[PDB]
C-alpha cells in the first residue's frame, strides 16, 4: 500500500489538536483511509515507560514519537499527532526525521489564545498549574514558541469540524 | 480493522530468524494480509538511535520493540520480529506486553545448532568472532537460553519456504 503521512499539531493545551487529531481520523476512517492518533501520553504508559518530565524527557518524547509516526507512514496509516510541542527545534527535528525517510509531514497550528485555552480548561490542567500543583506548564511558566511559518493555522472561529475538514484539504491539495 | 498479532522470533544468529519472517512477510502480502517485518537493527538507527548495546541497552531495545509490535498489531498488521532474544526474561516480558494489550503472541524458536549457525554464517559474523572481531556474541560469549515452551520449533531440516510456511499454518491456527 501507498506510503501514509503525517500531521504534526502544536499548541497550546486545549487549543483543540486531539479534537481535531480525533474527528479526521473519525471522518478517514468512515471512509475507508487508515488514520491514527498517536498520542504521547498513550505512549508513555508502555513504549515511553522509561520517561519522566524533564525538560529532557519531554524533548526525547517528542523525538520517539516523531519515529514512531514515520514507521506507522510507511506501513500506509495517516498519522495525527496532537502534541504541544512547544519549542521550534522539536517541531523542526520532527519534520526532519519525516524528511530522511521520504514521508510528507505537516506542521498544523492550533492557534487559539491562551485565555481561550484556559477558559476551555477540558481536563482541569489550567486550574492545577494556576493552583502551583504543576509547574512548567506551557503558557504560564514554560515558554510556546509560535510556528513562523506552519503548513495550516487553525483559528478558534472555526468549528471542530470544519477545522478537520481544513486539515483534510491540506491532505488532498 | 481487526486486530493483528505479533510471531517473536528467538534463536542463535545465523539460525534463519530473518530469512523466515521476510519470506512470511511476503506470502502474506500476496494474499493481501497486512505484514510487517520489525527489525530492531533497522529501528537503532532511529527510534533506538539512544541506544547502545550494553546488557540493558539490549533489554531496552528488545522492551521498546515488544511495545512497537503491539501498537502495529493494534493497528491491524501481523507482526514479524525477528530477533535473536537471548533470556527467557526478554521473551517473556515481550509476551506480557502484547497479552496486556490483548494482542495474539507467537514465540517461534529458530532451533539450529550453533555448528550450523556458523558454516551458514551469511554475513560474515562467526568469522569476525573468531578473529576476535567481535565480543559478547549469543551461543559463544553471552548465553543463549533455549525457549522452554515456544508455540512452534523450527528446525534446520526444513527449508525456508517450508518454515514459512509452518508460521502461517500456525497463525491460522
Ligand atoms: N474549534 C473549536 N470550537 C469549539 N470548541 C473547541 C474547539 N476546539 C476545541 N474546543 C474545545 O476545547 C477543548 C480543548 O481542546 P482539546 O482538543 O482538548 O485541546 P488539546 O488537545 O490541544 O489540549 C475541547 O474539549 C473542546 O471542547
Ligand atoms: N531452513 C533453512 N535451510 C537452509 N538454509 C537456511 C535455512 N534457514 C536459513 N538458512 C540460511 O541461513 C541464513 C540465515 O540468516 P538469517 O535469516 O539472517 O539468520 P538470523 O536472522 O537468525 O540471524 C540465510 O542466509 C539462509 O541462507
Amino acid at each position: 500500500p501507498p506510503r501514509g503521512k503525517t500531521v504534526w499539531f502544536t499548541g497550546l493545551s486545549g487549543s483543540g489538536k486531539s479534537s481535531v487529531a480525533m474527528l479526521v481520523e473519525r471522518k478517514l476512517l468512515e471512509k475507508g483511509i487508515s488514520a491514527y492518533v498517536l498520542d504521547g501520553d498513550n505512549l508513555r504508559h508502555g513504549l515511553n515507560a522509561d520517561l519522566g518530565f524533564s525538560m529532557a524527557d519531554r524533548a526525547e518524547n517528542l523525538r520517539r514519537l516523531s519515529h514512531v509516526a514515520t514507521l506507522l507512514a510507511d506501513c500506509g496509516h495517516l498519522v495525527l499527532v496532537p502534541a504541544i510541542s512547544p519549542l521550534a527545534e522539536h517541531r523542526a527535528l520532527a519534520r526532519k526525521v519525516h524528511a530522511d525517510a521520504g514521508i510528507d509531514f505537516f506542521e498544523v497550528f492550533c492557534d487559539t489564545p491562551l485565555q481561550d485555552c484556559e477558559r476551555r480548561d477540558p481536563k482541569g490542567l489550567y486550574a492545577k498549574a494556576r493552583a502551583g500543583e504543576i509547574t512548567h506548564f506551557t503558557g504560564i511558566d514554560s515558554p510556546y514558541q509560535r510556528p513562523k511559518n506552519p503548513d495550516l493555522r487553525l483559528t478558534p472561529d472555526r468549528s471542530i469540524d470544519e477545522q478537520a475538514q481544513e486539515v483534510i484539504d491540506l491532505l488532498e491539495s
